[PDB]
């Protein structure tokens, strides 16, 4: 219990807020809100905002139906850059059905029923760390994106020097006065492309951090005439964007992953982990990366994670162990992209990794070989696999898949299906300008 | 011998041609030639021709290698748009090793060769009638292409009226004032698509009907200031390009396919060349499909055959049966698009049609009940099937059929397979302006 009831009322007066943001995240993954004034607080505070539910659903939305909007306390965030004429904050707030249960297409209660699995099998938190990597575009006249970059950086490149602008520096800073614990910033390959790192917290704050920080670099690049993209591919023979998640498991002694007897400094819990995330990855690597220009991400190179391997020396990896050891032992997985939704992938991910430990899986040996010159034979014998190459196949993975499944509930799993199959179908009937520049003269 | 050498040299010497096109065709269909002047055409009738050979395979050409131009007397055309300064003549030419054997990389000796099955079985013939559609856009300023068409008409339409222009007549007065058979043209249902309709002769024929009529096509274009294209779908939300093939099978007594005494006025032989076509439609829907346009014409509807079945009533099968009996009796295979090979896609068909006939297949029960809006499980429940909705599953059936593999020859099939694996590999790692308006504002 971080604040209380009177708290919120007493920040409410004392900062002097007039406008809050009751908000929440769809299956899309897309930020929602309803925007209420200040008089109306202490009926937040009593769970009694009814609001379109079928939003939530995105555009396959049908029938409408009203419900609640539980807030939570602990997510009390009041923006600075309000102005003079009433400041604004936000509370993330879980979906209630009109009867005080948690909706089923939640995707917060979904990840906090998986929690509550993990919790009753005998651990305490499922601590994450992530790396998201947004691309800055220069506006028009218009105040429409381009398809000019910022600045032409390098990899860890000190580009955006000083003296002004330097977009980055402002988030970091911003983001540190509002309450984030930042770990470090840096300039990616690409130009025009940034990372920001976070420090480790629990499962539902880390999708909170990666909300809150998705908005805020949206709204601060705004500000300074830039448009913000986390697409994981805006151009082509240009990196993508990545958001490794560093994700660790704790249980009452400590750190669950770390063992000075075992091999490699890790206990059989991770082992067993490893074994769950490299079995069922082929299975929510839809969940993952749920966007078709995802999977153009996902090439084979020496960046871009597409076969099913771990190790923890030649790095690029599937999944790559970090050589930081004992309370800071962790299991890095490399193919999420930012576009993904954080509660569904750690759900289904916390699901995978878990039933490993309870089939007590053996992971297969690691991979240190530099796999992507090695013969397709050479690849067969080994038990590596490749990741779908495209967004049906990884939506046949999941329908095919039972456990993640499981992970995902019900509603949202039929919901995220629909939703995707409609896109890919989209995709599919579409006429592109490539198909015309490279037939329309030769045929 | 409908000409000799001694008719070429007194054609040349009367209507004073100065310049001679040896034209060929390679795997992708594109029409290639060497062009040699009027003295060198004793060299070519003596088949003393070299040219580079891996020209013909396309761009995956690894080693050169010198090889023949055989030429073929029965091709013989000349051109009429060719001013004072000396005609210009064509002729066909097949492709020889330098060893008096024909190239197995050839699609006109492939073709040849499953028409010598064809015969060595106890067929005489294969006759072929096509209904190819096309269509013309307004050039730019710079004798670019645009996005816009020439007229605005409908179906049957009488949209380019008279007056001039009228690419379409002037198209069809110079197909015959050059030698060929015309059935009938219209307009088709798309703005600014035209159809011409052709008569029914032997295979190779129809395959070098197809490929004049595909250059003169483009030239008349050209010149009249517009951009002739094959595409099969230019445009999104706009009907597609087909090819309909009408093709039956002759004997000494006369049409096979014919039989007062049978269902349907239809023979046995019939019954079985349509199996076998049904059967391994699947299979060559590659062949008869190869660019990654054609499978979005191949979307289900009222008039694109995304099925596996067959009818004579309903119409808009897969395979349709023309009312017509007699010696005009045929089948229709609806799913051939123009920017297919001639020669590939009859080398397949043929293969496929006499398998079925040396197996006796018997076909399944046509199916008049319009099927579209049928449920999925009433569609499993009768043997109707689903064409290959991408490129790659097309070739993946291709790479799983064995009777097609035979049809196409060896060289042939695995030129085939590397160039469109390249051209998929080519499509899907490419970045589209769909995914950035789909993605960029939004993620
Ligand atoms: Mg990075
Ligand atoms: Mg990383
Ligand atoms: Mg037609
Ligand atoms: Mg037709």
């Amino acid at each position: 219990a971080k604040y209380t009831k009177e708290d919120i009322f007493r920040f409410a007066d004392e900062q002097n807020v007039k406008f809050i943001r009751l908000q929440f995240t769809d299956i899309l993954g897309i930020i929602k809100n309803v925007e209420i004034p200040v008089s109306q607080l202490k009926k937040a505070l009593d769970n009694k905002i009814m609001f379109d539910g079928s939003s939530i659903e995105g555009f396959v939305r049908i029938e409408e139906s009203d419900m609640y909007l539980f807030p939570d306390l602990d997510t009390w965030v009041v923006f600075p850059w309000t102005a003079e004429k009433g400041k604004v904050a936000r509370m993330i707030c879980d979906i209630y059905n009109p009867d005080m249960t948690p909706f089923a297409g939640d995707p917060r209660a979904n990840l906090k029923r998986v929690l509550k699995e993990m919790e009753e099998l005998g651990f305490t938190e499922f601590n994450l760390g992530p790396e998201p990597e947004f691309f800055l575009f220069k506006l028009d006249e218009n105040r429409r994106p381009t398809l000019e970059l910022n600045d032409s950086g390098g990899y860890f490149d000190l580009a955006p020097t000083d003296l002004g602008e330097n977009c980055r520096r402002d988030i970091v800073l911003e983001l540190e006065e509002m309450g984030f614990e930042i770990e470090a910033s840096h300039h990616e390959v690409a130009p025009g492309q940034h990372e920001i790192d976070f420090k480790y917290e629990d499962a539902i704050t880390a999708c909170d951090s990666i909300q809150t920080f998705k908005l805020v670099v949206k709204t601060i690049a705004r500000k300074h005439g830039l448009h913000a993209t986390f697409m994981p591919k805006p151009l082509f023979g240009v990196n993508g964007s990545g958001m490794h998640f560093n994700m660790s498991l704790f249980n009452e002694k400590g750190n669950a992953f770390f063992d000075e007897s075992g091999e490699l400094e890790l206990s059989q819990t991770a082992y067993h982990f490893l074994a769950g995330m490299l079995k069922h990855a082929r299975g929510y690597t839809a969940v993952t990366n749920p966007t078709i220009n995802s999977f153009k991400r996902l090439v084979p190179g020496y960046e871009a994670p597409c076969y099913i391997a771990w190790s923890g020396k030649n790095r690029s990896p599937l999944v790559r162990v970090p050589s930081s050891r004992g309370l800071s032992t962790r299991l890095e997985l490399r193919s999420v992209d930012p576009s993904a939704n954080p509660y569904l992938a750690m759900a289904v991910l916390l699901k995978a990794g878990l039933s490993g430990i309870k089939d007590e899986l053996t992971p297969p040996a690691p991979v240190d070989r530099n796999i992507y010159g090695m013969n397709e034979e050479e690849r067969e014998a080994t038990g590596i696999y490749d990741l779908p190459e495209s967004l049906g196949h990884a939506l046949i993975e999941l329908e095919k898949n039972e456990i993640i499944k499981d992970g995902l509930g019900e509603h949202i799993f039929e919901h995220f299906i629909e939703a995707k199959t409609i896109e890919c179908d989209m995709f599919r009937t579409a006429v592109h300008p490539w198909e015309r520049e490279q037939y329309l003269e030769i045929y």
